[PDB]
């Protein structure tokens, strides 16, 4: 397929819920070969598996949090993989507070900082530390929100960290183009996952959405799965700096009336 | 492939650098068959040929000036096709005057009506001139420019015609979603085409995006033709309504400073 | 105030409720001189009404329809004013179906036709014909709505006519900002006028949008006569090309959720 | 004038050719009354002078990366003015390497830190920190640029919190909204500030614009002013949560062709 011997390291693939779950099915599908991370040493046997159900034996641990981490997770991948086609952020993370409610009401430096820092900052502080084991055909690839373009219920703080991703994924395009590396964004529309678990009446949305889409279905992690093979792979050879909306046109409506 | 079995009618297929032509390889390369339009008596035996060439034998006249013609189309058509999984709108035209040098000098109630006639309204028209054959996966796909979002010179009343050309797309979508059809356009980077030939300093405008796109590069027909046909497949099915840039990422800098 | 002396055409005033009439106000109240615009002899009495209450005695006859009263609109103003500093064009215009229900159901050639003759040509038609007198620092502002963006239940043609009047913006801006006019567009909220009278569940959207608009409550024409009295002033001489929302903010958020 | 007896306290003023100079010109010129923030106690003698030229006698330090100065700022000025009617946040900042040259070659952690606590957080911190104060007409101003939305050369980290202050403003609107407090942005055009110097080839771009903006020119703080002052009075009562381009409408083009 689309994917044959691409190597791809994802991030993210936390339960058979996640985002990332449904990208790692499409790419394995598509031909891809699939090294994996996660988040302290408490979750390390939780994707050994998951990574065997995909033909995968690499896993690594990587909190984006820690510089370190960060460095050791791409020496190690050097030594399995001499070079890395395909990178995917699937992460994300806002203390509880300021994703509940009111705007303000969640507000503070500290929150702000670390939904900037671990949704915002990780995915170019990936690519810097990537950028050595690159290669020319290579495709980053985050995920993202429309709650960055108009204010969504709830979402508050993240709104902010997802217009940071956003613009650095132009950024990035810029930096990384030269090398003919391409970088994008795919706008997903709501999924329960694990992380939407914080979002309040995240229940009250997807219900919403399935009333106003223009296709009047919700998404799923295939759907989303199956634009970011092809944003990883060659077919998506033009295209970098992208933000792909894949949120049954939601979009483009205003709903409700 | 990703669009096997699937039947797609093709418009604007004119040359061999067509944007149409390297979406109808794409097609086919994946699965797809074809079928073909053309515009007057006088191409018949040209479109001929290129329909062999992807093993079809559907050609059918279509000036999409002509209600006659587009009705006479999709009834012939439906005797040899039961129904439609996927149509490629590739057709633009201006006045020459439309697209040469001053905006407001090349500007008449005639001038501009033609141009929105023929560039805009006729997706619309042939998407309802199709709904009766549309299957309940099909997908409409149109091509646009960011000339629709930016004023470019030369352009002109071309990018009137593009901005609602690509308004229609977002009121397609809510209209057919309905009844499970997609609709997408995709905004093309400058490629030598006929059509280009009536744009003065096109070679001005294709040098410069090859000197400031992210990727640094110009994008070809075949980089379309894949993203067109990863739209009309059903790895596209979350997505409908988009606008999707392929462009080396051009849309997304600001170039030459 | 920020209008002295400034003498400005007005089209579009057809009652006190239209909008042209808020923008009037707030002319006539800083400074302003005005001149009007009418369709058919048989308003000629109501236009000579409003005309006195702005302390103007200037009124003409123009259907944007007919080349021939766009310029004798011109040449009969000329009499009176040796140029013309500012212009509003609050013209709007759709068949019956082309604004009722389905999209599709209410499509055709004809329709979509005048909708863009109308709505959308009229205003950089204008301009060319304004051009002769038009001074240095003229300003010109027309009306537009969300619908050009996303899809409005209702709104169909009304769309697509709205996305190329605002892409004809930025070609003027960009024709006219050598000679250093500015060209500009409000998009409002939803307004009670007699245009709007077309609108089914215009009820609906108003509701709506006073329930879910950032300030919490409709916009009023003052409101927007308010803010086109700027731009049609020299406070916005650093402003041209802009679409300007004045709706509350509703364009921001995503609401009823 | 427009903003006669209004309140407005404004941040950012440095020197003479600051942005927020031209918004207190502006606003004086029209009735305001103003209070004024500095940085450092090495600072307080220059503000001091500033705030006698616009007849104020309010000068207040305040840091904005300390969570103490921001609010003993607003019980200070509580001592003073009853309540607030405008705020003006005029304030940016990025280490030298985060702003010069290649995007990935200035990023790490820290900077991205900074750049966001002080660029991006500050805005809707200071807002809750007035919440208290403000009043029911009441509203709010920051500045933005460009580079939140297009890759512009050297911006780089800039470009993300730009991005994120943006949203911020959306977010702002919503939680205020409620209590009558509007939310806007300006997007300013090049200008050159002491701010401006760690941009290189601050002068390419400058040079740049000049050629190609709509209106052929650069902008200039009276006009940046003029527009703010408008945007913090009562004429712009319909408009909220707005990002407004004052740019000589560069944004709307593609330059350089
Ligand atoms: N659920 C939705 O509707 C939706 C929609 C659009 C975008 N998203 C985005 O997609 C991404 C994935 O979320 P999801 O919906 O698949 O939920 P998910 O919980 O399955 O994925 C979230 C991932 O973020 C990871 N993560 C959190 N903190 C981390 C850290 N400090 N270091 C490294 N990784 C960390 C988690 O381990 C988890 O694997 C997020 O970035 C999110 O913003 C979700
Ligand atoms: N090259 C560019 O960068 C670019 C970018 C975006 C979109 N396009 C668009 O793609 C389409 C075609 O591009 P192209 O470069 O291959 O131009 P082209 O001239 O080489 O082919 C386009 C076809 O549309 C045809 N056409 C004209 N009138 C028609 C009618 N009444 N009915 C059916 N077809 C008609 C033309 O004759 C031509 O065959 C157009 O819609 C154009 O707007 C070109
Ligand atoms: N109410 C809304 O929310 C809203 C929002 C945005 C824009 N508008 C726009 O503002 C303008 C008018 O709004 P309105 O609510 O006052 O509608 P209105 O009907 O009350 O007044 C609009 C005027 O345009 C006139 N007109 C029609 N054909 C004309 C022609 N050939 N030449 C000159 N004028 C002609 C109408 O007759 C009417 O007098 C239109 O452009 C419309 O698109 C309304
Ligand atoms: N120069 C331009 O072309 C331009 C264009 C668009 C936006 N801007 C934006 O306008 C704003 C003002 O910049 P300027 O161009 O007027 O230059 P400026 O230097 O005159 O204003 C910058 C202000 O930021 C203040 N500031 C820096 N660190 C601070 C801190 N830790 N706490 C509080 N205040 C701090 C400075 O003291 C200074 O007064 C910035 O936010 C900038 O992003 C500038
Ligand atoms: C509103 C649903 C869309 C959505 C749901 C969950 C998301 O994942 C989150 C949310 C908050 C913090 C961390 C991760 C998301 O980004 C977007
Ligand atoms: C730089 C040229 C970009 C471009 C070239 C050809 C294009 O196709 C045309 C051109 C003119 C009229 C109608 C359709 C186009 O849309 C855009
Ligand atoms: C919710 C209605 C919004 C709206 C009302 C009236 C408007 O003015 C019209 C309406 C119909 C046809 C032509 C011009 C408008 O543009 C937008
Ligand atoms: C490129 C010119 C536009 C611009 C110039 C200066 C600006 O002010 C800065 C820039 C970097 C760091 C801190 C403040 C700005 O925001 C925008």
């Amino acid at each position: 397929g689309f994917l044959d011997g691409k190597r791809i390291l994802l991030t993210g693939l936390l339960s058979n819920r996640s985002i990332a779950y449904g990208i790692a099915k499409a790419c394995k599908r598509e031909g891809a070969e699939l090294a994996f991370t996660y988040v302290g040493d408490r979750f390390k046997d939780r994707i050994t598996e998951f990574a065997a159900e995909f033909g995968s034996e690499l896993v690594f641990p990587c909190d984006v949090a820690d510089d370190a981490q960060i460095d050791a997770l791409f020496a190690s991948l050097k030594t399995h993989w001499d070079s890395l086609d395909g990178l995917v952020h699937s992460i994300g993370f806002a203390p509880r507070e300021a994703i509940a409610g009111d705007f303000l009401d969640g507000l503070t430096r500290e929150n702000f900082r670390i939904a900037h820092d671990i949704s915002a900052y990780s995915f170019p502080a990936l690519a810097k530390a990537a950028l050595p084991m690159l290669s020319d055909d290579a495709s980053l690839l985050t995920l993202s929100y429309l709650g960055a373009e108009r204010a969504i219920p709830n979402y508050n703080t993240m709104g902010l960290a997802k217009a940071a991703l956003e613009a650095s994924v132009r950024y990035l395009a810029v930096s990384l183009g030269a090398k003919g590396v391409r970088v994008n964004a795919i706008s997903a529309g709501p999924i329960k996952t694990l992380a939407a678990s914080g979002i309040k009446s995240f229940g009250k949305i997807l219900d919403f959405v399935e009333s106003n889409s223009p296709l009047k279905r919700n998404v799923t992690i295939e759907q989303v799965g199956n634009a970011g093979a092809f944003l990883l792979s060659d077919l998506a050879s033009g295209v970098t700096a992208e933000v792909m909306h894949v949120d049954s046109g939601f979009n483009a409506v205003v709903g409700g009336m």
